[PDB]
């Protein structure tokens, strides 16, 4: 039978067929050892003289890189070979050979060249783990919130009025790409509970900086009667389950990008330090005075990525900060009843220098209020009238938070950059392939 | 203990707390009988005189609809209840109160004022249901392609090159918003022999037909060495197991919607029938000349609207019309061993006139045929050319297709239009809330 190298343990001693492509060839002498991928791993594959035909034998000795092949033989229980299994090949027959050389050939290759062939690089090992890391987040994700018992309500993308990419819809007119979804949610909350989008959203930040896509996939949950301290417990339940789901099912691909397990086992187990803003400067401005590199921060001022990047250092799992200042926050935001200066919102930094993976706050759920901070931030009210029908309507205290994928991703694989962690990324400079 | 309706059936005889808003009242005498929606359910909750204090008792008895409240009391197995339950209310808390009169009152609304106060629309029960069968069908395709050891490839929406939106990016440069996401499928498809996209993609279709919307989500599945009669194979299996799924766990939603289980049950056995183009055609005109208002189709013509409609009307379940003319139909598309004019491309129709929910073919694996053929379709072999890199290295045969989501809401819950089957829709003359 036809069988993928995920689940090549199960047909031990047995004839299975494989379906996939010639990663790597070896030829010593009287004997090839192959490297196989069928896209669920990557398999040795044995090709020795006199256990196959001489014509097969022949193939094998000038087999060039993603040689499209199939191959029968036997799976023996090799304890020197990758994942401790091979391939004994008994049969081989090429499928497709390359036209041309294979531009991801063995050399070192800049990242602008990878990039440029990604709808290749994305077979090579490194990207392989991080797109099937991706995966079980994306599979975990709804896992998740399914058994919570709360409810995906997809967001609108095209967004009627408002920076913003606007699109050119119908005889003049023009729409814009959403950058979140949370006011849709906030809807979707007072209609079903508890809801999450998982959708795109598009900013179009001029950065170019390690953290920042034009184009990437926001968790966005929402839920109704829930308050500031439950929406960070409910963060912090997602983001442990997360990283224990990938330590479990998705260590093999740890492995392969060199990720240390250990770095992630404490954000697995959840304990999440808590610090406010205050006391998040003031931890920044001691790490300044320390560290000429690490700028300080005055009080007012919002956290730029260099200070979240040695905040999030000084811990060993990701670390909230509570209760900014209302004047560098969302109108949406609900205040502090003690201190009307703050607002009750969070940001959870993860460890390591990555900084912000999720943002959140309890919303506003007084009309007059909501309608008063509208007019304050100078915003047109007749935009806001469908929103503010939420406070006129069956208003009640609602609480969210929209957790970047990408950037989550980026932190659990320990890449460089995040757009290294969706298949085809799009930035400033880079819209292609 | 605080409670949701949705498991309203586990705590018999017990103390529950429920947080809600009033759906609907009806107060005779002394006793109030409240519907309460929790975002989970409606739920009857019964105030006697005398079992609650007078201070209660008093607000009950003029207590509006969306009537934001928490209440406490036991929940009693009455018989002649909606759903089986009920509660016996015992202290009551109004949260919040309308600020005007509500606007979906209990009068005939048109779909124009629906649509328009759609956010608030959803708490109503029939689009309760709806999202609520949408949720069952996106943990469904997840799970589904999750235990077949498919990988969800994410495919972008922001396209670089070529009717479309276009997006304004950065210094006049432009991009497109993705119809389809399966030529970077395909990739993903060489990269992990079996993967899925599920994210939105815009047509801009001037149509204001019942089943097209400018925004609306696609699962893309695309396989490795995977031929035309293996594809339909798998179409089959996915709309089954999906309607099965809705069958089983969302009975209770298809009851208010009012849709007779039946009509979907031959949809959740399979045993798909098949027909050809020509088939089909002979078919749609022999419905033709039965009925006049049934337009006939010469052969060689694309099937419009009311074709499929026709069509589908005359089998019980989903029926597959397969090989097409090349010349009607997309570049990419293999030929037909046989028939050089036919393509191994399919159709999915879904039954009771709702027609196309899946679309898929076989894709050209050889490289000059590929090359040949974009010309031939006047295309710029520029914007193809990584396109053509999946042709150059590492080729094998490969087959996909694209699933509505909407379409396949709209058809299971028997909605007269697919803007009934998202949250939020996006039409022409449709672009609010
Ligand atoms: N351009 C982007 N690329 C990738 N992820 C992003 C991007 N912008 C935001 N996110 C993610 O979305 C989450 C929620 O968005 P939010 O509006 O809170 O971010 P933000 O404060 O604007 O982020 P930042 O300040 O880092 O640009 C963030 O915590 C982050 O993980
Ligand atoms: N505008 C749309 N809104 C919602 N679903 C759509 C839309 N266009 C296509 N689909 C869905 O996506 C699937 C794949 O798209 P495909 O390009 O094959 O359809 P199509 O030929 O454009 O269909 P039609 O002729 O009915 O517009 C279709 O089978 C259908 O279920
Ligand atoms: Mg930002
Ligand atoms: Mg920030
Ligand atoms: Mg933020
Ligand atoms: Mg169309
Ligand atoms: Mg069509
Ligand atoms: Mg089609």
């Amino acid at each position: 039978m036809r069988v993928f190298i995920d689940e090549i343990a199960r047909h031990v001693d047995q004839e299975v067929e494989l379906r996939g492509w010639l990663y790597q060839r070896r030829s010593k002498g009287k004997i090839h050892f192959l490297i196989l991928r069928d896209g669920t791993g990557f398999l040795q594959a044995t090709v020795v003289q006199g256990e196959v035909p001489e014509a097969v034998f022949r193939e094998a000795d000038h087999l060039p890189q993603e040689t499209a092949l199939r191959v029968w033989g036997r799976v023996r229980e090799d304890r020197r070979a990758p994942g401790g299994f091979e391939l004994a090949v008994r049969d081989l027959q090429v499928v497709s050979r390359p036209q041309g050389e294979y531009p991801i050939g063995p050399k070192e290759h800049g990242i602008d060249f990878l990039m440029d062939h990604r709808h290749l690089w994305l077979r090579h090992r490194r990207p392989f783990a991080v797109m099937r890391i991706r995966d079980e987040l994306e599979r975990a994700i709804h896992e998740f919130f399914g058994e919570r018992g709360f409810l995906r309500f997809d967001a609108p993308i095209l967004t009627p009025s408002a920076e913003l990419f606007e699109v050119e819809l119908f005889d003049g007119e023009k729409a814009y790409l959403s950058q979140s979804g949370q006011l849709y949610a906030e809807a979707g909350a007072l209609a079903f509970a508890k809801v999450y989008t998982f959708g795109p959203t598009f900013r179009a930040e001029r950065s170019k900086t390690r953290r920042h896509l034009l184009e990437f996939w926001m968790v966005e949950p929402e839920v109704a009667f829930m308050t500031h301290e439950e929406n960070m417990a409910l963060q912090e339940e997602l983001v442990s389950f997360l990283v224990a789901r990938v330590l479990e099912r998705r260590s093999r691909e740890l492995e392969m990008l060199g990720r240390d397990p250990k770095a992630l086992e404490p954000a697995a187990e959840g304990h999440y330090p808590r610090l406010t803003y205050k006391e998040a400067v003031a931890l920044v401005n001691r790490i300044a005075q320390e560290d000429p590199e690490v700028p300080p921060l005055p009080y007012g001022e919002d956290f730029g990525a260099p200070h979240e990047a040695a905040l999030s250092r000084r811990f060993d799992r990701p670390v909230f900060v509570e209760r900014y200042p209302a004047r560098i926050k969302a109108f949406y935001m609900e205040p502090d009843p003690e201190d009307p200066e703050l607002v009750l919102n969070d940001d959870l930094l993860a460890p390591e220098g990555y900084g912000e993976i999720i943002g959140g706050s309890q919303r506003i759920h007084d009309l007059e209020l909501l309608r008063r901070k509208i007019q304050e931030f100078g915003l047109p009210e007749e935009v806001y009238d469908w929103y503010l029908d939420l406070r006129r309507f069956g208003s009640v205290p609602h609480s969210g938070f929209g957790l970047g994928l990408e950037r989550t991703v980026a932190w659990i694989c320990g890449l460089a950059h995040v757009r290294e962690a969706i298949p085809f990324p799009r930035m400033y400079t880079r819209m292609r392939p």
